[PDB]
């Protein structure tokens, strides 16, 4: 029993963490095999930031301006390039401890976990969202870029996310692993401003099939909806419309606990149009969205990884 | 003078476009180097398209179960691999026809040329832009998968859309090159909805600049407003908000004009309060929003490329 923001083991991901160097600049980057992956603004001065031409500042730039640290050992580049947003660094030793990899792009309400790190070095793990407005509500300090977000599938991790830039509200911006970003943003230093955000409907719904599997049950009841009246109130709450592809996503969880879909949906429309009257649901007083209905599996079935 | 939907020279990706074959379903591919890519549901049947398990479905084929033909001369795969949601074909033949290329991932609201094609054959060139809700208003008949859109900035084609599906409202919905969805689609043949769509205020308001330029200028008035007044009568009327970043792309119009983006606003500010009265834009009775700011400059202004 219990349910707890997990994220998956970090092992894999923290021996392809790097220091990278350019300059008076240093940041995080992702060594696999022979190529260090890092943003593309440590490139970047403080002249440069408002406005920069990174055709111009590459080209002026040699591989021995690189300096690559894996812990003590020292990467000599021997070639580099930009794709997109991330710069590409080839090196001339391949990394011992690349796992199976590959490149994801996620989609917004889908979950990682993110290594936090700082000159090369893992700090923390924690997990979070992708946002419907394209950012991430994480938590990073100064010299946090180049940390990554990842999914852990069987023996492969899938690389999502890296660390680009915090916005002005406080919330977080970056790139999948081609150097295409999340949302409507660039990595110039000017004020930009995420879109409204809304909530995951889907994965509040996991979260309800998951506090009653803990037992937390005082919010059901006998009623019923369709998709089209739950949808309509969903959209004055600032609610993303619910889809029936959720629904049948939701589909082993309303089986193990016996309660259909659009049931659930009516115990939704109840909390949203009453509020919880001071009380709790799995430990917290509002509504979470930040399970998705495969987190909710993992922790209540216990799938592992290799 | 004049102002036509403008789509780029195609020559370059002509010499591209191969056709794929595997059993009785056929489509085209993009043959850069030696690798062809071409959506992953070519290895689909009708029993597949419902629910595919598309790592059950390529384990199940060999390298001979894919034939490719570039016109006449027909290619030898020799390996096989997916990605996200595109196949990539290893033929033994890099194409020597190959341009500087690169795969891009571009944002709604801009713009690129198609390449429609059937049976590895071209058909014809069209312009359209990404929308909001990640869709496109295409023209594509069966047969069309695997055509692609692009552009060209000097001697590099950027590739940026392949053509994986028709949604049931008639638009058309696909990947960026690395087989990465535009938008929350899957390639399964279920019902899947876009999102509601909004007009691209920017687009509109460089349109309008090029009307000004070609000697439409029954609309304008000497009223001014701010950006917050302006968006939120943009709000109302399902258009996306403008951004300081938005007017400062405006810049070359405004100054080629003399007439500030603020003016420009409070002008398309009447126009949405008012209708046009039965009167015309460039021969157009509605605000077009599928012209960036750089369409407007290159074809106002005249870039070739090599
Ligand atoms: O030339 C372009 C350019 C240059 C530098 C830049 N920064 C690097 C340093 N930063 C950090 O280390 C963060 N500090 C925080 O406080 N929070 C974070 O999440 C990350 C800020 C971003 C961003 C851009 Cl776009
Ligand atoms: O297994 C998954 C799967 C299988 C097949 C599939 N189709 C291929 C044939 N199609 C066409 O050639 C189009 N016909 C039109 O009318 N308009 C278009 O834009 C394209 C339809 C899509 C789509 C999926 Cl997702």
């Amino acid at each position: 029993s219990g349910f707890r923001k997990m994220a998956f083991p970090s092992g894999k991901v923290e021996g392809c963490m790097v220091q990278v160097t350019c300059g008076t600049t240093t940041l995080n980057g992702l060594w696999l095999d022979d190529v260090v992956y890092c943003p593309r603004h440590v490139i970047c001065t403080s002249e440069d930031m408002l406005n920069p031409n990174y055709e111009d500042l590459l080209i002026r730039k040699s591989n021995h301006n690189f300096l690559v640290q894996a812990g003590n050992v020292q990467l000599r580049v021997i070639g580099h390039s930009m794709q997109n947003c991330v710069l590409k660094l080839k090196v001339d030793t391949a990394n011992p401890k690349t796992p199976k990899y590959k490149f994801v792009r996620i989609q917004p309400g889908q979950t990682f976990s993110v290594l936090a790190c700082y000159n090369g070095s893992p700090s923390g793990v924690y997990q979070c969202a992708m946002r419907p407005n394209f950012t991430i509500k994480g938590s990073f300090l100064n010299g946090s870029c180049g940390s990554v977000g990842f999914n852990i599938d069987y023996d492969c991790v899938s690389f999502c996310y890296m660390h680009h830039m915090e916005l002005p509200t406080g919330v977080h911006a970056g790139t999948d692993l081609e150097g295409n970003f999340y949302g409507p943003f660039v990595d110039r230093q000017t004020a930009q401003a995420a879109g409204t955000d809304t909530t995951i409907t889907v994965n509040v719904l996991a979260w309800l099939y998951a506090a009653v599997i803990n037992g937390d049950r005082w919010f059901l009841n006998r009623f019923t909806t369709t998709l089209n009246d739950f949808n309509l109130v969903a959209m004055k709450y600032n609610y993303e419309p619910l889809t029936q592809d959720h629904v049948d996503i939701l589909g082993p969880l309303s089986a193990q606990t016996g309660i259909a879909v659009l049931d659930m949906c009516a115990s939704l429309k109840e909390l949203l149009q009453n509020g919880m009257n001071g009380r709790t649901i799995l430990g917290s007083a509002l509504l979470e969205d930040e399970f998705t209905p495969f987190d909710v599996v993992r922790q209540c079935s216990g799938v592992t990884f290799q």
